[PDB]
């Protein structure tokens, strides 16, 4: 595969629900590349603009809306044709830009689920983490509802399939545009390249 992968095992299998690998798409910097919360812990990203895109497994976060203070966002350029998007001039005039909100689901780690029961005095016997036919508990987080479409859900039982859409991520400064396409997914394969003005 001639494209990009994340530097490590990402998301709930680490034991942490909000396990985010942060990319500064303009500078090439990567945060939490070595391990979880190693450079930036959940909530510690909201007031930094030195990141543009973060991944928690295949789920993506931009520096916008509820995830951060920046001028970012995401938009959907439709099925395929990744190599064909080269220029900001090609973007539709009426393109719908969407900022991050707190309505996107990530899988809860088994350990976070357990703490959630202890903290709320809930009986483990009537609160299983893992549904034998529906898989693990999920919870909402700050993420991008447009980029969440990069992996289509069908179920139960849940099965995830790439949409193969090209998406476009606006950077934290609001003046740079990165096309992105998720090819496969705990190892993630994708393409991400800057569009020309
Ligand atoms: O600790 C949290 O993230 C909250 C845990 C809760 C769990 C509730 C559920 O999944 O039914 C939630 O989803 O917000």
């Amino acid at each position: 595969f001639d494209g990009k992968t994340l530097p490590r095992k990402s998301g709930y299998t680490t034991g942490v629900t909000n396990d985010w690998i942060y990319f500064n798409l303009r500078t090439g910097e990567i945060f939490n590349a070595l391990g979880v919360n190693r450079d930036i812990k959940e909530g510690g990203q909201m007031n930094r603009t030195d990141w543009d895109l973060a991944f928690c497994g295949y789920v993506m976060r931009t520096n916008s809306g509820t995830s951060g203070i920046g001028r970012g966002g995401a938009a959907d350029l439709g099925y395929g044709n990744y190599e064909n998007w080269t220029s900001v001039a090609q973007l539709p005039s009426d393109l719908k830009w969407v900022e991050d909100n707190q309505e996107v689901y990530v899988t809860m780690s088994q350990n976070d689920w357990n703490h959630y029961l202890i903290e709320n005095g809930l009986d483990f016997n009537s609160n299983p983490w893992f549904d034998p036919n529906n898989g693990p508990q999920k919870t909402t987080t700050n993420a991008n509802p447009v980029l969440a479409q990069a992996m289509s859900f069908a179920g139960p039982p849940p099965v995830y399939t790439p949409s193969y859409h090209t998406y476009v991520v606006r950077t934290a400064d609001g003046k740079h545009y990165f096309k992105i396409q998720i090819i496969s997914w705990g190892r993630l394969s994708y393409y991400c390249d800057e569009l020309q003005p």
